[PDB]
């Protein structure tokens, strides 16, 4: 697959950013 370059960490804490906003928004 076609990645770029970036943290594999904080891209977890980054889905959680949505996953956050989309599980806390009603």
């Amino acid at each position: 697959k076609k990645a770029l370059l970036a943290l594999a960490l904080h891209h977890l804490a980054h889905l959680a950013l949505h996953l956050a906003l989309a599980l806390k928004k009603a």
